[PDB]
């Protein structure tokens, strides 16, 4: 009985630090999410600009004199290009992630 009383109010502690573990922990997500939007944003418009400057190099590097080294940084540009790529990919998942927890929250209530 009075055990059974203290049972019940060390399971309320343990109620009340995880709810709030849940919440800091979701919070902390959050802001990695608005991080990566932003992040992903400015990395799109990079890679809009990079791209096409990579695909004018080598196109247009028969009209040039130094053809070698424009052919060089364009190949250069596209090796580039593909971890600019694998960064957008991975923040779309840190994005992807927090969305799914953020639904399955909404779902509760």
């Amino acid at each position: 009985a009075a055990s059974l009383v203290g049972e019940l109010q060390a399971l309320d502690a343990e109620y009340q630090n995880l709810a709030n573990q849940e919440e800091a922990r979701f919070n902390e997500e959050r802001a990695q999410a608005d991080a990566a939007r932003q992040a992903l944003a400015q990395n799109e418009q990079v890679y809009n600009e990079l791209s096409q400057r990579a695909q004018r190099l080598q196109a247009e590097a028969n009209t040039r004199f130094y053809k070698s080294q424009y052919q060089e940084l364009a190949s250069k540009y596209e090796d580039a290009l593909k971890k600019l790529e694998a960064e957008m990919e991975q923040q779309k998942a840190v994005i992807s992630d927090f969305e799914k927890i953020q639904a399955l929250r909404a779902g509760n209530l």
